[PDB]
């Protein structure tokens, strides 16, 4: 299969999650896709310590049933976010300290997961244990104050809880190869598989934005890592301005290290995002695929001028007009630049350098043309690898009017059809 | 002055104006904005028919009346919208037909006017009364069912109400010359102008985006209406993405034609649009000034490398670097694609084609540097005249740190104090 995303990563032995929240399972537009995209799922907030044990000793999983339930009944297997964490804590949580909270955390660890026994393909046990200061150092937490030691301590009693489960440490920017805590976490590991603790995977949250961008070097951190002994997991993806190239470059890092188990978005659409004003997802609000999902899924599918299958003549600005609302038309290839498109990472088809190719409606006979660009949907497409070109806002095919091949045949938008009139190739 | 709107378009004799909420007029963020950019107002909602008479004879003015008190303690004139028009009538009219709708229509004219007597600038008597079929005929409505001279009636009435006033028509979709519509309404100007009817001026709505674009021609379109007699203006004016050049064209169109009265945006902020999803506006939900509202104030004001003055260097990003995250600093200059940036009509300064000047935060010491082109306010920058380089998100102007000249000086946001290494000129 290669028509979604979670059987596109399945072909090479690979997931492709997002996280849930308990909350939407009503909204049928959010379980629609999520159901049909993604084979791997995560609670958003549902399985950590706060809403597990709300009262000391007092365990709810509700919400966390209620997400693993839905998972499971939709085909995807669940990882288990998480165990011990110095944020969200119960209030009770937060008013101990030494050999009590010790205790405590060996309590909520032996109560979650035995509820969950054999039924959580990976757990998160410890999560964000390091600082951003630039130490390359433990984070000053009521759990590190207890004992240096408490992460080993998690990771034994997690193994003895459920020894079927992996246990993962996760974390944030850990991704780039150079930076400390990238190093104090992989000094880590290190320690821990020679003294034999019982450490299965490390999770790179990979929260990507202009204050912690995507670095190539990223595959280097996977492959370093991996080369511990430990599987390797992309838990939390999700991109500042969905990038194109970025996404597909994060994608084809974890497909060349093959440790690396698999691929977690952080949310379905860019409004349920935790960070919605970054729309750093693969769909957006109305729930149709980004420019981004096309990407991605290419990438996990196979491991300039604009030419009309049909016709074999090219996507043209008549006249090399730059006036917003002149249509698009077919017309014999030639180097100018009113034949020149580029595709950004945005997902526009730029001409001029500021021009970009818009459809001035969404239904069947819209016209395409072009106008100033500034970033609506309707001026963004998918290049799919069919070779059609389809209009996001619109989910409509770009189309060469009546089949038309000579030149002067306008362009308009019209329901997908596999026609040579709507397959393109790039040249 | 030549800070603000308002006062930059009175050193042409000209207004700016804005269209104001009464249910807004309690954020201090929206006026703030609203009083010291405008020197216009027009009402909203608030003196349209049904506001104005909810039961017939019943005037109810509590709404208008915080409108106009607002207005004119804050210095600004005032445009009334609207006295007849198909749209948004209360329930009792809607029912009306015939003769009985054709007194109503007198006697709600009498009524709103009389109260305002001589405190409206100008009142847009009849609103869309032509239609869209492309016939350039009249709309069908209950009023032109009471003759085709209801329109005159309503002028006629209007003049005997507040002499004061100017009347005008105002109607959308008139601003494109070759357009029925235009020449629809051109034709019933005139004939009112040979017959003596009371028309002091035609409202051009102009509302563009890419279904109904701007064209040059507008300018042609002002001057032959003009050239009947009569004053025009731009009144409810909102462009689709907010283009700079857009923007700066339908200002230098009202320039150029001496009886074009003034401007008004409808509305203050994005947010606050009837048609938010197309950020039309000048300002930003945050209340920031858009790239737009700079080119609007320096074509009021009558108004590639980037060389800094007190450097002499222009802008560069280190070994033609084209990872995300990269500083940018100054160099000596030289032709090298990693020197070339290009302003686009949203706002953005890019380079490579597809990689924005970017900053990292939004306080004084944000590292500026370049990342994947996406749309955020963070990659958004205002070009002043005075040669500052504001980034629209922050605030902030492009600052060379410690006020550095060599090369490998970085680039950083800082408060806005006109020194020299923040001016920066175009080459």
């Amino acid at each position: 299969a290669e028509s979604t995303l979670g059987a596109a990563a399945a072909q090479s032995g690979r997931y492709f999650g997002t996280a849930i929240a308990s909350g939407k399972l009503g909204d049928s537009a959010y379980t629609t896709i999520a159901s049909r995209e993604f084979n791997m799922v995560t609670a958003e907030n549902e399985m950590k310590i706060d809403a597990t044990e709300p009262q000391r000793g007092q365990f709810n999983f509700s919400a966390g049933d209620r997400v693993y339930n839905w998972a499971v009944q939709n085909g995807k297997q669940v990882r288990g976010h998480t165990l011990a964490w110095h944020s969200q804590q119960p209030g009770w949580m937060q008013s101990l300290s030494g050999s009590t909270l010790r205790q405590a955390m060996i309590d909520h660890i032996n109560g979650v997961m035995g509820h969950y026994k054999g039924k959580i393909a990976q757990w998160d046990v410890v999560n964000e244990a390091f600082s951003d200061d630039g130490s390359g150092g433990r984070r000053d937490s009521n759990l590190q104050r207890t004992g240096n030691d408490w992460i080993e301590v998690a990771f034994r009693t997690a193994r003895a809880a459920d020894p079927a489960a992996k246990l993962c440490y996760n974390d944030y920017n850990i991704e780039n190869w150079t930076w400390a805590k990238t190093q104090g976490v992989y000094n880590m590991v290190r320690d821990f598989k020679q003294r034999g603790v019982p450490i299965d995977c490390v999770g790179f949250q990979s929260h990507f934005n202009s204050g912690s961008p995507y670095n190539s070097n990223f595959r280097t951190t996977l492959q370093n890592f991996a080369a511990l002994g430990v599987d390797v997991a992309i838990t939390e993806l999700d991109i500042q301005g969905a990038s194109s190239s970025t996404y597909a470059a994060v994608t084809n890092d974890c497909l060349a290290v093959s440790r690396c188990l698999g691929i977690t978005v952080w949310g379905v659409r860019d409004t349920d995002s935790w960070r919605s004003g970054d729309t750093p997802l693969l769909f957006n609000g109305d729930g149709s695929k980004k420019a981004a999902y096309t990407a991605v899924l290419n990438a996990l599918n196979g491991g300039g001028q604009i030419k009309g299958v049909g016709s074999g003549r090219c996507l043209d600005v008549p006249n090399a007009s730059t006036t917003d609302g002149t249509q698009v038309q077919l017309y014999d290839c030639h180097s100018a630049t009113n034949q020149q498109w580029t595709y950004t990472d945005a997902g526009e088809l730029r001409v001029y350098g500021d021009k970009c190719l818009d459809a001035a409606g969404t239904g069947n006979g819209t016209k395409v043309q072009i106008y100033s660009c500034w970033g609506g949907d309707n001026q963004k497409w998918r290049l799919n690898s069919d070779g059609s070109i389809v209009g996001v806002q619109s989910g409509l095919c770009l189309d060469a009017v009546g089949g038309g091949t000579a030149n002067g045949t306008l362009i308009q938008l019209y329901s997908c059809s596999n026609g040579s009139n709507q397959r393109w190739t790039r040249t």
